[PDB]
């Protein structure tokens, strides 16, 4: 068999190594390497890499470290000739970036690997090497080479010295350069994450073990690039790195991350809302090879948002209220109507998300025009794009926010996600449909991110969309319009405003729910108004309808007039999903005029807490117990009660079964932990049973030493 | 705990061949009775009717009905009654996928109408006589692609009355390259001819200086082979609103195209054995491939990239994409988006073997396919570039494409589908590189002209070619060019090394020889100076893949030279066969480096070429009555050229519209003997046919032969 396709198989794998030989005695050798590579030393905290739980040396790209090499006898420029070397991959090549000859030069340039001399003394040589800013990201290995007349003589191959080169948001020169210390901080050494869920009105939060720094993720997340097969001379752009690793996330046939599931059962796995954070999952990716089982949406950007922040790319979680995932860049959603006004539930068949989570990537785009850097949107829950079910992104933000929807990757669908209209329209008994109106102003409604400081959320919705209304938002549309956005059905499109509004309610509690109405003209009406609920998911997929009322209004001219109806605790508690949400169409027909009125509403009723208490001395390397409580608030027995404990530098993530937990009553566990990292720290826990789920809580703590 | 389906309500709708159930009755409310009932329906499919003439659907051997999207067809219902304008309301159906919806495009009610309106469906009542009424209907020239289930629903007080389910009146409906107002409308008849109707086609293949053609069955229009395509899409879980889009049948149908795992039409190997499936250079046409696809529901083996491309070219073609395939010379697959590539040089002035990696393939095959482009700005609909050998692009180890050819030749690389690639898969240059024993490299010289030296595809009138390299590139070494190059490094195109860079001149010349032959090369030095200079050439002769991936050194030689100021000096070197014979790879590619330096200056000068041998062609010879329907009897004869015996000779013969495809195996065959093979054909197509043969053994192949043949209709 002949290797025809290509002279070389593909460098593809960081894992996989060619042996390097030794030979290729008054000349040098070397007797030892020293890569200061403690913790607390120079080289890990000026690269901020002295987070992570690893021995090895870890830098980040376009900065000089420091090395000492020890030689038989005194280097001597005079005569001697010697080079550091990286390599990577079976195949490592030099014009592929993959096999690295670092030049002894006298002064250091920018833009280039070199290593100068800094120091000679007695046998010792230290040198500053200075990596390009546009490195491979990987697990390098280190050799030294000595040039010879009859040859060349290279050290044996050592594990002790194999270095990491990471991205680097400290390095202006580095794609990813991010010039503000408090981001960097947040959007690269944060290991702790808030996620947004709920309803734009009822706005929850939950945190996330990102874990990064912990033991095996760095190596995880080099694992997951080998599994794609990606190419080692891309792993330096943080675009393709983005464009893989997210495709890695969603599994399809045993060749991804994570399994996605809405199944709301969850029957040979775990549920995406057990999860704490992502790294039980990624270390069992790893140590099976396998999917893991099973996520939704936040639980993908959860272990996304710790691949990226782990490899050095600047990343947040954002969370959109209001989200058309499934558009096929289209930006109108239908509601059928019948000809009464009700809504046609054998026709409306497209939901919106209640929220949906996807994540942002800082870095350059110099594949696109200027001012498209920043923050690249990155949706790994796949929606069909232009070529299947996929991934999403990297799409500019920027040019999403203009409708500069050409540029890649995948900009039409996350433009149509915060942009479409809605769109109701009646279907008449002789199967023609007409117009009622549009509504554009709820989808995309609101856009969030975990603050900088803390916990707070930070309104990022004017990143995604100009002014709804006006002139830059219309241009951005005109210009989407020519790029693959689609809004086919154009909406050239009497005086009575309709409104409702919901209250929030704790699960197993009534609530209520008032319509009004607004005439603003001279003349009177009699109305027929529609009051539909549905149990739904948390994505919109309604699953039935749980309540259903018909209202019969006269309007006065020149009136407010408004309606209230009490939904009761048993008209929806046996019925609810995970979650817990429900959604609310009001829809009317002004029987003068033949006017449609229509709003809609989402609701979630408020899932009660898990109770995080702690005990003891909190210090590095000492000994806290950890209590967390959970009360059942529910009049049934809660069955096979998984709690789930996270919080990183504090404890591994860790679960424990109760088989019942009888009505009105508490669990408690307790965990001896013993802290690694010192300083603002958090404990964090889920539980999920085989009813209710979606159940979190946590504990700030402060650790010391 | 409930089973419940919460991502989306409705289930993707990305089969054709899953279907719904449709009531033949559904009310709703209130039922306090004879109303219009259908009685039969006929569709006027008779391929010499004009439903499919009209439509130019009439060449597929398929009894089923076959209209192009955009264009009126006629039907007749025959009621219970007759129709009944003053009360009656009823309208034809067209329903696809088991998750139709009307706001997806994938359930069509089709209104019965005063006057068909351009781009929207639509039925005329044209004819009522007794109990029927005979409609024009008109599909919206957008439509998805597909076959479709067709109804007849009668609209009550109370709800619907409606046929039940019929196989006989399923409908394809496809691209229509006729209809002005499609993506894919080509504006001329000669074109569209070639381009959509012609089943058979040509392949250029050799070097730049010795073009080989064969033909390739295409077959778009044989039994089974529109269903297929189908099927094609349906493995790929094609979304059905995507297949009325010609951009997103081309990008996922390519896709499929290359057999990763046990997903994909072929298994691609280049390795010149093929053991345990039929080697690449043995097909005659996509015909046998797709049916094998299609009955064993697993990639065949195994395929090259001329293959994909025949293939991808069926694919297309069948379903009423206007497509061709185009031929380039010395191809940068593999480029990375990066426009150098590098040749190693020794200190001496030799290649350095052990550096130079990366080849030029001798040629490369892709495909073209013919829409406009409204995803992009004005100008670049036309010629839209998919290549179906996967190289690395941005998102892995895929196809790339469609990528406008107007946009790749101006530069425009950022409007996708893998625009980059393709730009440095013809504009590539050569960058000769010293690699020095301290570790250091030293930039030698530039080829610009090189890569991409030649673009050709099947001309229109016949099987010559058609030379269209500058559909891809504007002139070398003009502002145009340098201007689209400028603006394709701003988007993702890559050329890192500044080449600062420039007296004596070299170039070389090879003959063409017939396998078993001896040749020459002739390589000549010009000294422009008023030096005298004194060199030191070296010659470098490989046995390679057609790839360019070299196997081994046949053939070495150093010689010095000394150049008169302002003249010429020739050198000739002769290559005997006995130095090639018996290390030849498929396709016997040879690859020849001239390297040189000038002592006085250290300057380098360097020129590669590639030569095939010429292989001898199978005969093909026929006897008896060429007509429809009437016995004639093919004879296919090999002669072994050479003065081994070829062992396990496998011979295939081909002709859409004459024969299926078939092969025949011969155990051995000894030195200079022939082997025959008679075949009693009936041919079901008439007009200018051809009959294709190529012979594949366990060491020789990549041969072929044809014959041109008429066929007469028959009778009086
Ligand atoms: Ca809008
Ligand atoms: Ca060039």
């Amino acid at each position: 068999a002949f290797g025809g396709r290509r002279a070389v198989p593909p460098n593809n794998s960081n894992a996989a190594e060619d042996d390097l030989p030794t030979v290729e005695q008054e000349f040098l050798n070397v007797t030892s390497v020293h890569l200061f590579k403690e913790r607390w030393d120079t080289n890990k905290v000026d690269h901020h890499t002295d987070k992570y739980e690893n021995n090895k040396l870890i830098v980040r790209r376009g900065q000089s470290f420091y090395v000492q090499i020890d030689f038989s006898r005194p280097y001597d420029p005079r005569r001697d000739l010697f080079r550091v070397e990286y390599v990577i991959g079976r195949y490592p090549q030099e014009n592929k970036g993959t096999y690295i000859p670092v030049p002894i030069v006298s002064e250091l340039q920018s833009g280039k690997w070199g290593a100068k001399i800094v120091m000679r003394e007695d046998r010792s040589v230290r040198l500053s090497i200075q990596s390009s800013p546009k490195c491979i990201v990987g697990k390098f290995r280190m050799y030294v080479a000595v040039w010879t007349p009859y040859g060349v003589l290279r050290t044996s191959r050592n594990p002790e010295t194999d270095t990491y080169i990471l991205f680097n948001p400290w390095c202006e020169d580095d794609a990813v350069y991010l010039d503000n210390e408090k981001e960097r901080e947040e959007y690269v050494l944060n290991d702790i994450g808030v996620i947004f869920y709920g309803e734009v009105n009822d706005i929850k939060t939950r945190s996330w073990s990102y874990g990064q720094f912990e033991d095996g993720i760095l190596d995880t997340c080099l694992y997951v690039m080998d599994r794609a097969q990606m190419d080692l001379s891309g792993r330096g752009n943080p675009i393709k790195v983005s464009r893989v690793g997210s495709a890695m996330v969603n599994a399809k046939d045993d060749e991804g991350v994570l399994v996605g599931s809405f199944d709301n059962i969850y029957a040979y796995g775990v549920p995406p809302s057990a999860w704490t954070g992502s790294v039980d999952i990624l270390l069992e990716y790893r140590s099976s090879e396998n999917p893991v089982r099973y996520g939704q949406c936040w639980v993908f950007a959860g272990v996304f948002n710790t691949f990226l922040r782990c490899l050095g790319i600047p990343a947040r979680i954002v969370t959109n209220y209001f989200s058309a995932h499934d558009n096929d860049a289209n930006l109108q959603m239908d509601i059928f109507l019948e000809e009464d006004g009700n809504v046609n539930s054998k026709l409306t068949k497209d939901s919106v998300w209640n929220y949906h989570c996807w994540n942002e990537a800082w870095m350059t785009r110099p594949d696109l025009p200027v001012g498209f850097g920043g923050w690249q949107a990155v949706d790994s829950t796949p929606q069909e794009n232009s070529d299947g079910m996929y991934r999403c992104g990297p799409a500019s933000v920027q040019a999403i926010k203009h409708g500069h929807v050409c540029f890649q990757f995948d900009a039409p669908f996350v433009f149509a996600e915060v942009n479409s209209d809605l769109i109701y329209i009646t279907a008449k008994k002789d199967g023609t449909h007409v117009v009622e109106n549009v509504d554009a102003t709820h989808i995309g409604k609101l856009i969030v991110t975990k603050q900088i400081g803390g916990d707070g959320m930070m309104d990022i919705t004017d990143t995604y969309k100009f002014q709804e209304g006006q002139e830059e938002e219309r241009l951005a549309l005109e210009t989407a319009l020519m790029y693959g956005a689609k809004k086919p059905l154009n909406t050239s499109r009497s005086n009575v405003d309709m409104d409702f509004e919901v209250e929030n309610a704790v699960l197993g509690k009534d609530f209520k729910l008032s319509i009004t109405f607004r005439n603003n003209s001279h003349n009177r009406y009699t109305i027929t108004a529609y009051l539909s609920a549905n149990i739904t998911f948390y994505t919109g997929v309604p699953k039935a309808e749980f309540k259903k009322e018909t209202f019969d209004v006269t309007l006065e001219p020149l009136s407010f007039k408004k309606e209230a109806v009490l939904i009761q605790a048993g008209e929806y508690m046996g019925q609810l999903l995970e979650q817990a949400s429900l959604h609310f169409f009001v829809t009317a027909r002004i029987n003068e005029t033949r006017d449609v009125l229509a709003k809609q509403k989402s609701t979630v009723l408020t899932i009660p807490e898990i109770i995080i208490k702690v005990r003891g001395t909190q210090v590095v390397g000492s000994d806290m117990t950890v209590t967390v409580q959970f009360t059942n608030p529910l009049k049934e027995t809660l069955r096979n009660v998984w709690v789930h404990l996270d919080g990183p530098g504090v404890t591994r993530p860790m679960k424990k079964m109760f088989r019942e937990i009888r009505p009105n009553s508490t669990v408690q566990w307790e965990e001896v932990c013993r802290p690694w990292v010192s300083g603002h720290r958090k404990l964090i826990a889920s539980m999920s049973s085989d009813s209710l789920r979606h159940v979190y809580g946590e504990l700030d703590v402060q650790i010391q030493r």
